[PDB]
Parts: C-alpha cells; structure tokens; sequence
C-alpha cells in the first residue's frame, strides 16, 4: 500500500466531540470514546482506523454492526443525521516499545500521537482534516499517578475512597487527533508564569522526574524568551491560560508540540553547565521555541494531510532559527544552518530516498520526518522572506492566519497567503514543493566595459520519482570586491547598491551590474540566498580575498570550505600516485591569517577552521572507496594540526583568558569555548602525547560539560590507554544522568580508534545501555554507523553489524531502526567490493520475516 497525493479526498465524516475516558490499571489501561459524528456524505460506510484491542462498539449506545478486518473498522449503516459512536479498548502500555501511541517510560505514562498513534489508542479517523472538540477524563491510582493531564484546561477532579482519583480536561480548540496527549505519573513540576501582550497570565509547568528538575530552569527561561519574541515578531500571542512541558527519557523524536501540553525529549529539556555543553543548551533554546511558534503554525493552522507535512515543519523550523537569530549570533548561527543542509540534506536529495519538500506519496509517513520537509523545508520558506523583505513577509503571515486560522490546509495554501498578500505571481515558486534534488548552478561572469556581465545557468538533477525539472524561482544574492577586497558599487535596476538579489526564473539568464569602473571578484549566493550547488571559476587567490575582505558571513565560510576541498582533492591525488602530499602553501597562509586575526568573531573563527566532512567531499562521486575520503581528509588534518601545533596552544591560552571563568552558559562565553575546543582537537592531533598532561590537570579543566565533552573528543580516537581511562572516569563520574550517559555512548561509538567496533560491543552490555531506549541506540549504534572507517571497513564488519542492529531493533522500534538503515544510503555509489557487501547486508534485512513497512520501504529505495 503507497498513499498518493493526487488521491487525497475530503472525509466522507466530521467528528465533532471527542468524549475519552481512560481507566488506568495494573497492567491494563481501557479506553471508552463517546464520538459525535457527523455525515458529510451521507450513506457512505463509517471507517474508522485502529490497531488498539477491541471490546466493544456501539452507535447509538446499541452495539453496531461491524467487521474489523486489519486496522480498520467499519459500519455499513450509519445514521444519515448525527450520531454517536462509543468503541471500548484495552491498552498493555509497558508492552509499547514502539513508544507511538499510549506508553510506558520510568514507571509513567506517555503518549506520542503524530503523525498516526492515536488510532493505536482507539478507532478514529485519524487524518489532521478530521478536526475536533475533546474533552478527556482520566481515573487511576493516586499514589502511583498522582499527576494526570491532558490537553487544554482541566475542568473537574475529584477522590475516590478505594484509594483512586480523577481528572476532566476540556481543550475548546477543534484539533486533529495527532496533537492529543495523555501523560500519567509521578512526576515534580516547577511553575513559572507569562503575561501575554494583552494582560493575561499563563501558568507555566514543566513535569520532570524529582531528580532532573534542578535542570530545568533554562527551559522555562527560553518559553518565556519564545512567548515574548513571537509577540513581538510575529505578533502571535498565546490562547489557553496553561502551558505544560513534560520531559521524557524514552521518545523517538525531539519534541512534539500537542496543544498545551507539550512533550519533550529530555535532551532537548534539561541542562546544568555541570552535564551539559553551550550546544546543548542552544538546542533547548532552539526545541522550546520551536514546539511553543507550532502553537500557531500546525495548531492552529493545520495540516491537510501528511504530505503537506513542510507547511507547519519547514515553517516552524524557520521559525524557531529566527528566533535564535534573534537571541544571539545570527550570522553564526546561519552557517552552522547551511552547514547542517549541506552535511545532511544534500545527501539526502542525491541519493535513493530523496523526495519533493512536498512528497507526491508515501508508503509510511514515519519516513517523511527528515532533513529534507524540516531544513530544506525552512530555506523554503527563508526565500519568501528574502523575496519579499520581512514586512511583506509579515503581510504574508496575517493573511495566512486571516484566512485558514481553525483549518486544515496545504503548502498550496501558504504560498497563495504569500503571494496575494503582496501583490505579487509565485506561480512558479510552488516547484519549490514539487521539485526534489538540488539545483546545480553554473555561473560566470565578464567586465566588459563598465558592465559585470554575470550569466547563469540552471538545471536540476532527475531524482527517482521524476525526471522532469523545469526552471525554477532562485534568488541570487551577490555583491562585487575590488582587488584590494572593499565593497564595488553597481548599477542595477535603476538603482545604485552594493548588494542586490538576481532573480533566476528561466533555464538560462544573463544579469548586467552596469557602472563597474573597477576590476571586480564576484561575492555570489551570500546568506546562502537559495539552496543550490553554485559553480563560479573562482581562483585560489579569488577565495583568499573573499575569505579575508568580503563582508557577508555565508561567503567568507564558503570561499575557506572551497579551499579545504580543494586541498582534499589535491591529497587524495598524491596518496592514490604514492607520492609526498601537496604543500598547499596558499592554504596555509590564509589559516594563518585566521588563526591570527583577532578582530573575528571567535565562533565564526571556529567555522573557517572546520573542514567539510567525508560525505560533503564525496558529494558527487561514483565508485567511492570512503576509506580514501576519510585518509585525505585525516591528512589534511593532521598536516593543519601539526604545522600550526603552537599557535593552536596560543590561541587555546587566548580563548581560555576571555573566556574568564565564566562556566554558565551564555553565547558569549560559548563563543570562546568554542574557539577553544578547535584547538584542541588540532593539539591532541599533532601531539597525541599531550593526553597525559590533560590527565594530569583533568579535574582542573573540567569546570564545565563544554569542557570535559571537548578535551573527551579531542582525545577520543588517540590509542593511548590513557583514553580508555578517561571514558571509563567519564561514564563513572556521571553514571546517574542518563543524558551525559548518552555522550559517553557517542565517544565509545564514534573513536577512530582502530578498536572500536569490539568497544561499541562491549558498551552494548553496559549496564547504563538500552538498546529500547532510543536515545542510547543513537549515540552508540547511531554514531558507529556514522564512523567512516569502523562502518565502512573493508572487510564488511561494520555493515553486518549496522544491519545486524537494523533487524534486532525492528522487533520492537521501527523508527529507530528504518532511521539507522539509512547509513546504507550510499550504496549504488560505493566502490565495487564495498557495494557487494551493503547489498547483501540490505538483502538480509529484506528477508526477516515480519521486517516493518518503516524499515521495508527504504530498503526498496535503496535496493530496487
Ligand atoms: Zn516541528
């Protein structure tokens, strides 16, 4: 079964009132609904969508004549006026390892709903177009659940004398059955409170375990930071008068913003600069704001249908990066996006699983979560935004609210409110949805006369659902440097600018910057204007001069990535000829000037000194050996680590001076810790000895997580005992936090120690390991089949292991496990002995009897 889009079609039946009653026992919960129901298309059959076990149904309180065949339930005859269906259902919750639908973590209760759990709580129809009012009560043990919630307000309560008790909770907002939340346990809250722009409080609660809650007082800071900066921003304020966060240890997702009562991954919730790093506490930042800006887009603006998916995440995504923007470090923060895209979107859209930001169909949804509808998703939406400035932006936004506020609607939809609101034909933006793969741009550029003549051509790549790509909308941000590097003014169109956006609309345009009475170097895609391959014949003095005088962040970054590839492409050269390695002289000189250069910012410093991953420099190849990629880039690394061994020490001094014993998190410390952890991964790189003088002074250094997970990667893949020592402290230090567990999982997972996979062995029976707990299946199976040496090692060890834990997880996590089976994506590009291998291995997980439609989906992608 594949779900098209072009089959989509409106519900034959409106569920009006969702009446739900959980009796929560040992071990059985039972679930009654009382579903109001409305004909839509009179006479046809009520299907109804369930997995839950089935006890009874009823319409109209007299028990219905159904067949339940699969998961779906259906009754032929229906009233042909509104009507009441009652279905009862018994749920084993600690037997849900899935962790989607009605679940156990940490002897508590949870749910996770989207895209479809709720059916595997009761039968519903259980699409985001079927929209309804539910009011939710919940009886259980008082002591074993003295904390019950559900979404919105809770509107009655009360004792039973047999030691249990009961809540009633009434969400007014007409939702899809996705965003429903249970939570039942016993859990501490802590309570804080905002006050909206118009004068209303709303009480603030975030549910932990009695142990994690000294950890969340950063979270509840970034709500409040996230409620005013969309007031502000947006000018969205909030609709209930409570707003509860729950942190959990077992969730497949980050976070999930039900309406009112969030669910969190606990890493995405809690923080102590004792446990955890300043990227940590960016991220729960980033994730808080995040889940509250969905509050209003895909709460109160939905989704149609799934694959319409990107209308709430590529927005949100934006959303929650604008915010951050805005807190601190825009410019930073902006190329550790692109970066992200670039590292894991890109493959993506080259490879067999990659889809439109709008899929045309799907076989499982739980596939479509991906880097592709959330990132690429959100350099969608960004171009409205640099096409049409922030107001016009904004204009787009009050219109989308204006007409599709309490509505289930698609991208479609979005973009009309964009175009309309400003006056304006983006006809041809919606192949942004449509179109996969990433557009290649080729580009050059002549100064005849006093006119830059700038041509550009695009095409886009087929990819395996389409071969046709038409021309596509691609803004061009660009600007022009003189040979000294200082800004070049320019005529165009009509108006004499620094920098101006060149729109690409056609297969070919050619682009005249009039008025040049200066010899030019183009700066081109700045702020990474569209998310495209953009080829411009650049000399290597043409990237130093961008890479020292341009003034956009974007360019500078790219023009120093340039280089770095191009000195990978220059090593894996000389290491396949046998001969010495390059010098790269002119490489050398310009990280000198960075190294130097005290007047950049110290996290952008920190970017210009990261060199493009494995993935990044194979972009593109066929009959790739990763192992070649990996021992160029290695090189590259070790001759940068080496060449500047003291200067590294200096700047490591320097970052450790201005950095000021200020431990606690704040961008501008994490700036300089930042800074500070480059250099020592260079350090222990060229003096690998240098491990036990950080031994030595450990205790000393380890004033914070940013600390002690810095020094721990530096030495990670060094082959020094005295590694195994500090992972083994490590892991003893801070045995009772499962999130810094987690890190030391990562390590163990992702050394390029040439012992690791007996390690990640061994670390499988560790007694803080879970392989049912997704975040340690990540850090430690995740990062091996991550790890380009130990995953990709020649004698297939690291494939059979990797699709050895495909299969084991299955049985119980498909999600987790259809994520890992994708660390065998680049099999048709692999080299021949490497590929032969992978398809075995992909050939063994398609023959497990009872493989998952998650899991069964991508091997077809990747196999047929
Ligand atoms: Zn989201």
């Amino acid at each position: 079964t594949v779900h098209y889009l072009k089959d989509y079609q409106t519900p034959a039946y409106h569920i009006l009132k969702t009446d739900l009653h959980f009796d929560i026992n040992e071990p059985q919960t039972v679930v009654k609904s009382r579903l109001t129901v409305e004909p839509q298309r009179v006479g046809e059959p009520l299907v109804l969508d369930g997995s839950a076990k089935l006890l009874s149904v009823k319409i109209n309180g007299a028990a219905a004549d159904y067949v339940l065949e699969g998961e779906t339930l259906t009754i032929a005859g229906v009233p042909s006026e509104r009507f009441t269906v009652e279905v009862e259902t018994e749920i084993l919750p600690a037997e849900n390892k899935s962790l989607m639908g009605l679940y156990a973590s940490g002897g508590n209760l949870f749910t996770q709903c989207e895209p479809e759990g709720f059916r595997k709580i009761t039968f519903y129809i259980d699409r985001p177009d079927v929209m309804s009012k539910f009011t939710t009560t919940i009886v259980a043990d008082k002591k074993r659940y003295p904390v019950l919630l559900s979404n919105g307000n809770k509107i009655d309560g009360g004792e039973f004398s047999d030691g249990r008790h009961w809540v009633k909770w009434e969400d007014p907002f007409s939702k899809p059955s996705y965003l429903f939340a249970l939570v039942a346990g016993d859990l501490a809250v802590t309570e804080d409170y905002f006050t909206t722009m118009s004068g209303r409080n709303v009480k603030i609660e975030f549910y932990t375990t009695e142990a994690d809650k000294p950890k969340v007082g950063f979270a509840v800071e970034s709500l409040k930071n996230a409620m005013k900066w969309d007031e502000t921003r947006f000018g969205l304020e909030y609709d209930l008068d409570i707003f509860m966060v729950v942190a959990v240890g077992d969730f497949n997702m980050g976070a999930m913003e039900n309406k009112g009562l969030n669910i969190f991954n606990t890493k995405f919730v809690l923080a102590d600069s004792r446990t955890a790093t300043d990227t940590d506490f960016e991220g729960i930042e980033s994730v808080v704001g995040h889940e509250y800006f969905h509050n209003w887009t895909g709460n109160r603006v939905t989704c149609r249908d799934w694959f319409q998916l990107s209308l709430k995440e590529g927005l949100t995504v934006f959303r929650d990066q604008e915010f951050s923007g805005d807190r601190a470090s825009r410019a930073v923060r902006r190329i550790e996006n692109i970066r992200l895209l670039r590292q894991h979107q890109f493959p993506e859209d080259a490879g067999p699983t990659a889809h439109p930001v709008r899929p045309a169909s799907y076989e499982e949804m739980n596939n479509f979560y991906t880097m592709t509808v959330y990132e690429k998703g959100a350099e969608v939406v960004r171009m409205y935004h640099t096409l049409l400035g922030e107001e016009g932006f904004q204009k787009g936004m009050k219109l989308y609210f204006q007409r599709h506020d309490g509505q289930a609607v698609t991208c479609d939809d979005f973009r009309a409110a964009m175009a309309d609101a400003n006056g304006i034909n983006l006809d041809q933006f919606a192949l942004w949805y449509s179109q996969a793969g990433t557009p290649v741009l080729e580009a050059e550029g002549r100064l005849k006369n006093n006119i830059f003549e700038l041509t550009v051509k695009q095409t886009v790549p087929p990819t395996p659902d389409m071969t046709d790509k038409q021309p596509m909308m691609i803004p061009v941000k660009v600007g022009l440097l003189n040979r000294n590097g200082e800004a070049v003014a320019f005529d165009y169109q009509g108006k004499r600018a620094t920098e101006a956006v060149l729109l690409l609309t056609e297969a070919e345009q050619t682009f005249l910057l009039e008025g040049v009475t200066e010899a030019v170097v183009p700066s081109l895609l700045r702020g990474f204007s569209a998310p495209v391959h953009l080829n411009y014949p650049y000399s290597d003095d043409d990237l130093l001069l961008l890479l020292a005088h341009d003034s956009d962040a974007f360019t500078r970054w790219e023009a120093a990535q340039t280089l770095y590839r191009r000195a990978v492409a220059a090593n894996l050269a000389t290491l396949s000829d046998g001969v010495e390695l390059p010098k790269h002289e002119k490489l050398l000189a310009a990280v000198e000037k960075v190294i130097s250069d005290d007047l950049l910012d110290n996290a952008f410093k920190a970017l210009l000194l990261g060199v493009p991953s494995e993935a990044e420099l194979w972009d593109g190849a066929e009959n790739i050996d990763p192992l070649r990629y990996h021992q160029a880039r290695e090189a590259l690394l070790d001759t940068l680590a080496v060449h500047f061994l003291p200067k590294w020490h200096e700047l490591n001094r320097q970052a450790a001076k201005q950095e000021n014993q200020s431990y606690e998190y704040s961008p501008e410390a994490a700036g300089w810790r930042t800074l500070r952890n480059v250099c020592r991964a260079f350090v222990l790189r060229a003096d690998p000895a240098h491990i036990e003088t950080v031994a030595e002074k450990y205790g000393e250094m380890a004033q914070n997580m940013t600390h002690e997970w810095g020094i721990l990667s530096a030495v990670n893949g060094n082959e020094s005992d005295t590694r195994n020592r500090l992972l083994a402290q490590f892991a003893d230090k801070f045995s009772d936090d499962a999130l810094v567990m987690d890190k030391y999982f990562a390590l163990v997972g992702s050394s390029r120690r040439s012992d690791t996979l007996q390690q990640v062995r061994t670390a499988l029976q560790h007694p803080k390991f879970s392989l049912e707990n997704p975040n340690k299946a990540r850090s430690l199976i995740g990062s091996f089949s991550r790890n380009v040496p130990h995953f990709h090692a020649e004698d297939g060890s690291g494939y059979r292991f990797i699709a050895d834990k495909v299969i084991e997880i299955d049985r119980f996590n498909p999600q987790v496990a259809a994520r890992l089976v994708q660390a065998f994506n680049l099999c048709n590009k692999l080299e021949p002995h490497r590929k032969n291998l992978v398809k075995q291995a992909l050939q063994r997980i398609r023959a497990q009897e009872g493989l998952s439609k998650d899991v069964g989906e991508i091997v077809g992608k990747i196999l047929d």
